[PDB]
């Protein structure tokens, strides 16, 4: 077998969340030993790949199944996360190869978290459909209300894309393929100062129907920078 993704990529600052029955989480340490399964594997082109089925497990603060990386500043403490001040950036290149029957998955996020580690809302969701990418940014830190929608066209099922998600001083900057949009989330609602944040990338499958099928998403590069 080809080298597992945590041998190819530096995953020392991520944990992996799975769409198995008991929604399992593989620590950074285990990713580093070379964890691989039907959910997470190195494909023949080298890509780090998710398979998640729509009938998979979903946990307490998720309506849908995922095979997805969750950023761990401190591999042993998921309460260590970053905030609105300074600069925090994820860059990745990827492709979505298979969709569920909904035709929709999420391929990257910035998720909110409370200081005590409890559930908070998502801040940025990279919503992938064949030929429609919506980098949605939440407006209300309490989790009510609608998102600012940011639409990019022409990115097809199977196309390689380049993505950046940066937060600088409470402004979110969302970029597909050199097209950057921004949303001043901390200027829209000072409550965002009271929350912390971490990155996510992989396959969060927006379909939980019994007949939904499964989704495959790939990453060829993934890095996080905290200026």
């Amino acid at each position: 077998p080809a080298a597992a993704p945590g041998k190819n990529f530096d995953l020392s600052h991520w944990k992996l969340q799975l769409p198995d029955a008991n929604t399992t989480e593989i620590s950074s340490a285990n990713l580093g030993l070379g964890y691989t399964s039907q959910y997470f594997y190195t494909d023949t082109d080298g890509a780090m790949t998710f398979w998640a089925p729509t009938t998979g497990g979903t946990t307490a603060c998720s309506s849908y199944p995922r095979s997805e990386l969750r950023e761990m500043l401190d591999p042993s403490n998921s309460k260590v996360n970053w905030g609105w001040q300074g600069t925090h950036t994820m860059k990745l290149s990827g492709k979505t190869v298979q969709l569920p029957s909904s035709g929709k998955i999420i391929v990257a996020q910035i998720h909110g978290i409370m200081d005590d580690g409890t559930c908070a809302p998502p801040l940025v969701k990279a919503v992938f459909q064949d030929g429609q990418l919506d980098m949605q940014v939440k407006q209300n830190s309490d989790g009510t209300g609608s998102d600012v929608h940011n639409y990019f066209t022409g990115i097809k099922l199977g196309d390689l894309y380049n993505m950046e998600i940066r937060v600088t001083d409470g402004v979110a900057y969302v970029t597909m393929n050199g097209d950057t949009r921004s949303v001043d989330f901390v200027g829209k609602d000072a409550g965002w100062k009271n929350l912390k944040y971490y990155f996510k990338a992989g396959n969060y499958v927006q379909d939980n129907t019994s007949t939904g099928g499964s989704a495959i998403a790939k990453l060829y590069s993934l890095s996080v920078s905290h200026s």
